[PDB]
């Protein structure tokens, strides 16, 4: 994992995309 290891970070972030997405229509709306 010395090179490339955004790979986890934007795997994993892409995930929170998912719930920022509705979090923030009602926690955000």
């Amino acid at each position: 994992h010395s090179d490339a290891v955004f790979t986890d970070n934007y795997t994993r972030l892409r995930k929170q995309m998912a719930v920022k997405k509705y979090l923030n229509s009602i926690l955000n709306g």
